[PDB]
């Protein structure tokens, strides 16, 4: 039977196409984890159909109703049968949901504007001109919490307490706070996006040092799935294979902005 | 019974408080909705309970499945008893829920950048020099494309068409699009939302013209609700009263930062 893929419109990993209104089915995207999904159900034997998570979330457990939310939650619900998306692998996840070995790797990291006079997490540290921060209620902000290393814990004790808030909402009020005219800032995030977000105009930001800690974005499937095994492998064929490292160049490089 | 209240995280509607991870139960939230929730419960004699509704949505229905999303689905289905929220009074979605009576007008805007040499949609639509765009699925979108308007058609045919896409996948893109743009991008939105924007820090952007179309927000029941003549009397009293004025004051402008 047909395989219900959830995904998520995350760039470049899924994304509308220009004409996408005049398109139908699986047409309508494309990206990364589009070209990702076409080669694992190759390999795995499956016709599909991409589906965007109805609530535009990766996933976790809500901690009063005991229900998780998110693309795990369509995944442990039976709405889906398969995530292929970035969606990091996480312990609470895993207790869950079963994970692929990794396609891709990804790290915290910095994002400046260009011209800002910092190099690295131990420059931030050392500073007061500019200040810093990372989305208001995620993986980033519970890595510093937790930290017991000392640039890190010097830097979440700046963070919970610096006035105004140097917490945002989303990427795009982070970004546009790294952005505005003079506004000293830089901005915490996954090493993928602050890559990709360095490719596109006005090609103004950069990443910046190396990344403060490792993880891996997984293809999920339920616990007891016919297809886990299948999946797990043909990522690793893929990467064996180099087309792991193709389709990165090809979205992050091919198709970037600032040359 | 306890009345489940089905509603959306929306500034300044519905909000989690700041100390939210220390509160419980309906006491997390403030807004103007919370607001307008604990008066309707009080005239109407119902004890309630919060909900944020589960796919963050509003209500359509997919033209496929033909199945409703959003708080809209919630009622229809049967998992939410009344939405109290900025939700929009439309036809469609009045031929499957009911209404109350509007407790707040809107209308489609132009938000620009301070400064941004735009007093109306009739000198967007005679220029080319500033692009401008709306959410890339909704209901801007859809009165550009249906209307006989000659301005409006004019503005249509330019941004179906344009490029570098002019449509955005969320507000929180939309609004950094306009800050970094130098005036050269302006966005169409709610005039609440385009209102609100223009109360907070960085204090940077505009409502500008008047509204493009005259709509309203409800509170909507099931049909068949032995809620709905009273949560409809009860809107009414409150805005004989004042109140719905003096909410909008409270959290738009008392609560403003660009005063
Ligand atoms: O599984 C997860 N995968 C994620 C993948 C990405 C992306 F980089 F876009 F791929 C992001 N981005 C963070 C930067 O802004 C854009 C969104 C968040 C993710 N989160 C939430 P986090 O771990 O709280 O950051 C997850 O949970
Ligand atoms: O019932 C609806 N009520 C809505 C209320 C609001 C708000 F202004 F926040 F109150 C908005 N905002 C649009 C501007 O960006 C932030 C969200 C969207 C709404 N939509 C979707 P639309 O009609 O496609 O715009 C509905 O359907
Ligand atoms: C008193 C308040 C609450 C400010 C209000 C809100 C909206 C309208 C309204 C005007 C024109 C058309 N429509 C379309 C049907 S509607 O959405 O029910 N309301 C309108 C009138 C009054
Ligand atoms: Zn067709
Ligand atoms: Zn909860
Ligand atoms: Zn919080
Ligand atoms: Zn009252
Ligand atoms: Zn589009």
């Amino acid at each position: 039977k047909t395989v219900v893929v959830t995904t998520i419109l995350e760039s470049p990993y899924v994304m509308m196409k220009k004409n996408h209104e005049m398109l139908e089915g699986n047409e309508r995207y494309e990206g990364y984890c589009v070209d990702l999904a076409a080669e694992i159900a190759k390999h795995c034997g499956f016709k599909y159909k991409l589906t965007i998570v109805g609530d535009g979330k990766y996933g976790a457990r809500d901690a009063d109703t005991k229900i998780w939310n998110g693309m795990v939650g369509e995944l442990v619900y039976g709405k889906a049968d398969i995530a292929i998306a970035p969606l990091t692998i996480t312990l609470v996840r895993e207790e869950v949901i079963d994970f692929s070995k990794p396609f891709m790797s990804l790290g915290i990291s910095i994002m400046i504007k260009k011209g800002t006079p910092i190099e690295s997490a131990e420059d931030l540290s050392k500073q007061t001109e500019i200040a810093y921060g990372t989305l208001d209620s995620g993986s980033t902000k519970e890595f510093f919490r937790r930290s017991k290393i000392a640039v890190f814990d010097k830097m979440w004790t700046y963070m919970r307490s610096a006035e105004p808030s140097v917490f945002v909402r989303t990427t795009a009020e982070g970004v546009a706070r790294v952005r505005k005219s003079k506004g000293k800032y830089a901005y915490l995030l996954e090493s993928t996006m602050n890559e990709y977000i360095e490719q596109r105009k006005p090609c103004d930001t950069m990443k910046v040092g190396g990344n403060l800690d490792s993880k891996g974005y997984g293809i999920a499937t339920p616990k007891g799935s016919s297809l886990r095994n299948a999946v797990n492998l043909a990522v690793l064929k893929l990467n064996e294979q180099g087309l792991l490292d193709k389709l990165k160049n090809k979205w992050w490089y091919d198709k970037g902005e600032c040359g």
